């Protein structure tokens, strides 16, 4: 097994189809022992994580809230084991309200909508860390998601301006992360079905050298589990790009 | 004059050495007709803005008011002429709460603070280009400021992840400003001694983080091939004057570095 | 004047529609003294640099040549003046075979071919620098042609690897200039004007889509301006960096 | 085994402390059967090779030779079998004369030195890659090494210029190497009045990493080259996975 006697926690499952739910079903399949977080519709939420291959335990995790962090440990460890700590983190996390992204032009958007996207996807990356890295191991791995944000794009709007204070958030949690001898990434994926819309879907397979489906979340799932693994041990603060190598393709 | 006939709002001007007075400075001496903004103290801002070389009006505007954002266009409009339209735009605001950047760790931000910090910072840009573009002439230019965010720094911290989300605001800025055919740009200046950097080098912050401002100071100079004089405001000035000319057309939502050449040199 | 009193060296004038020739139009127009170069036909382009505003002096220069190099400084001093110096160069040559660009496959290019263009659009950079920085002013300025090479597109194939290297020599010829207080630029310019006929219409096409200030194929002006605003004063900060002059559709993905 | 059943050349093996001999090594222990390359002081590599976990044939490679990159597609079937196919390519090929990096002004590298060193460096990635793709199969890897060309540094000069030049190949021969279904992938490592400059980019390097940087250490390199062979970065072409100890991403 890739990932065999970790212990690794999984944020932001909701659905059987999401990124997210693919992460925890590789990982169990390559032998790691998971620990799981629920946002709000937790009673909804075990019933899509019963789907998973190995049985875990489901952890309460309002990322906005302040005292759902810092007991963010506390709740960790008595789930795991008193010795025992943690091996990985997967951050799968990310809102902006439709002010922020879609149809609604990019000045219509008020800041109270933006700054709640910016919390939920870049500020909660920083938060995560704060409260898990005393509870994790040296050679560890803290993995976030990511949308190519270099370049401006239609309907994402908000969400490239939230998504590029990820990648500085994770420079500086890599800094926080070393002194633990632990690895922070991120990984940008391409499109993922969740006229526009088809237009960019549409160019990302073109671009794609490999090409890319929409519809699988496999491969991008493959690459965080690559990045959990230690075989990737000198990366840090970077962005890998599971994309279909789309981003370094104009035509 | 390089910028003879032209009407620019320059925003954030608080001191006589800010980089903000020295754009505006060299702005006038090139022949252009100003319009300044201030943000609380109007009278104490309004005899910083008596050095000048040239009459300028001042207007009020708290980039985090609905009202002073509402309000504008219309007292520029007023202050300017009737049928007369902008031809510039400089967004000169920068700030983070300390707590989000020096030797408080990065960890131990508030997020109500970080927040503050985007919104004057990020946001702002934004709004500024709403609020000002219908009263904007084609071939027109809004000018923002930067520090290089591309890789993480000490001390910097949060301001690192508030210039990031400025560099997509940006770009996002360009494409709404294109639709009045408008360049939108940003400034990446090397480190500039201001108020609190004379102070933070005195030993105002501690002696680690006096230590830690130095070394980036002295690593900039050396990396730079030209050099770097962080007590010296008007060659990032005279870049910014060069975005607000016709000599770049054809620069729309990218970054123009000012930093001797720094950003392209590891050692 | 925006470039009043200047002497500046312009490089690869063989065309009247090149942006070499319309930088040395714009340059003339803001009062700068020129000294231009050509490549072989030198009878061709004293008739060509003769639709120039102003009068300049016309040099030999192989940019393949080592002697040609090694007589540049001197050749220039004696057309301008004994005490009189450079106060800047514009690097306009650039050159990659049909067997490492257009319709040819990337892999069927032969070595000797992309080595050739690699001499005559990257190495040969370096060496106008090498030639020219002792005969140059503090605050000078050096300014290369580029085509944005951070992403693979068809048809461009092995020329995108020959701007990749001029980037990096660009960064490299920073370091040296910097010494004698010169700066050293790049201007990354948008595209200039059945399968390929069909590729290029595409990038053209989507060029001015992205574009969101627009962008006109047929208009050489703006990237001659940008040159011209790189030769000034005006960016004194600026070094060993590439300038966009592309209508902003490198920050735009659609 | 992580690269297990599969068929990797290995290029480039000169030393037994080199990362081309620490990638040979790391997956004959995940179990990998490979195929290698020698240049020319044949009796030198075989010595080296010897100390691998497992045997491997050795197959002459002059990558400046026409003949040798034609013949090279037939030498490697007849050495695996005549229905089997590569599964994964390392090109660890990385060569600049002494006038184009060190002490030596970036100014005074004459072109014919230069050229050598993008032919052998950049241009050889496209040559490997023309000759061994019709021998792939597909899911397919093809990895090279670099060094992080995006900023100029003393000494390593000319090199940096055929390191910009490989990144640019890189994104080429994915495009070529896509329509197989073989992924081309670029490795930066960190480092593995001469020596008061190499010195000063070393002891930095480890300060600005926040993991931290031996230059004593291949295997942190060579296992990051392994990761990219498996089927554990399969959306990830044309780019470059940096195995720095995240230095690139730091300014001080
Ligand atoms: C076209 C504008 C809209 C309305 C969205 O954007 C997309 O669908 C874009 C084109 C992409 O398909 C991305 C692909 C993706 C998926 C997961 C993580 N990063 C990127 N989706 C999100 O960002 C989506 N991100 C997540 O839900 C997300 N999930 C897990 C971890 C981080 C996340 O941002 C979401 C915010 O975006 C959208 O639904
Ligand atoms: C980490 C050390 C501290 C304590 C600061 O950061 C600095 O001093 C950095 C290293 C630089 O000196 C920069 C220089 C600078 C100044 C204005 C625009 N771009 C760059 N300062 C600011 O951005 C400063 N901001 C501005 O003054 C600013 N002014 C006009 C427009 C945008 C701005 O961010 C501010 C963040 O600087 C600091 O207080
Ligand atoms: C792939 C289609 C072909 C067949 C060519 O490429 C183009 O037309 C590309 C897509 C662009 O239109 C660029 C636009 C351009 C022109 C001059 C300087 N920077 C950018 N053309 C060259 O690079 C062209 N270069 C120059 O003329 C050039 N001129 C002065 C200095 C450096 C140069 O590369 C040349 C390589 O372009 C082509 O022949
Ligand atoms: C200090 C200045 C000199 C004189 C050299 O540069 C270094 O040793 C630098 C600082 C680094 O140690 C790098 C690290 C490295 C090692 C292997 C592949 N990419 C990067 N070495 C080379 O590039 C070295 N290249 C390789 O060993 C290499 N090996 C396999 C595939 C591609 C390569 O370039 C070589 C060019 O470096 C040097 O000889």
């Amino acid at each position: 097994g890739l990932l065999d006697g970790k212990r690794i926690l999984v944020s932001g499952i909701i659905t059987d189809s999401s990124i997210a739910f693919h992460i925890a079903r590789v990982a169990q399949e390559q032998g790691a022992q998971l620990v799981l977080t629920g946002f709000d519709r937790l009673r909804l939420i075990q019933r899509i994580t019963d789907r998973l291959p190995a049985k875990a335990p489901l952890l309460e995790l309002d990322v906005q809230n302040e005292e759902h962090l810092a007991s963010l440990a506390g709740r960790v460890t008595e789930a795991i084991g008193a010795g025992n700590k943690l091996d990985g983190v997967v951050h799968a996390i990310g809102f902006m309200p439709q002010t922020g992204m879609g149809i609604n032009p990019f000045f219509d958007a008020p800041y109270a909508d933006v700054s709640k996207g910016i919390h939920i996807s870049a500020y909660s990356y920083a938060s995560m860390a704060k409260a898990l890295l005393p509870i994790m191991n040296p050679g560890g791995s803290i993995v976030g998601m990511d949308f190519d944000p270099s370049r401006a794009m239609p309907a994402y709007n908000w969400m490239t301006v939230a998504k590029s204070a990820l990648e500085s958030v994770n420079r500086f949690v890599a800094r926080e992360a070393g002194k633990y001898g632990v690895r922070s990434n991120l990984v940008a994926a391409g499109p993922i079905r969740t006229a526009q819309i088809q237009l960019l879907e549409e160019g990302w397979d073109q671009r794609a050298p490999i090409g890319w489906n929409m519809k699988d979340a496999t491969p991008v799932a493959k690459t965080v589990c690559a990045l959990l693994s230690d075989w990737l041990p000198a990366t840090t603060g970077d962005i890998i790009y599971a994309d279909g190598g789309a981003h370094t393709q104009l035509l």
